[PDB]
């Protein structure tokens, strides 16, 4: 219920990846395997 994800407020990219919650609803793939971009998390479009 409380997710780091790469420091303590960030994503974590299911192709395995610690990037930053700019990433979160910026609408690129960003992580490649397009968690954010995919509505599971967010999706900007
Ligand atoms: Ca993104």
């Amino acid at each position: 219920g409380s997710p780091p994800q790469c420091q303590p407020g960030e994503f974590a990219c299911a192709n395995s990846r610690c990037i930053q919650e700019r990433w979160k609803c910026d609408g690129d793939n960003d992580c490649l395997d397009n968690s954010d971009e995919a509505p599971a998390l967010c999706h900007q479009h």
